[PDB]
């Protein structure tokens, strides 16, 4: 949750 | 995985 990989920014879900 | 909350930086495991 937040940034890198998961839900948030970068990879997986959300943005980036 | 990476940053915010989980394993990596901020909350949960690793650093921050």
């Amino acid at each position: 949750v937040g940034a890198x990989a998961x839900v948030x920014w970068x990879f997986x879900w959300x943005w980036x």
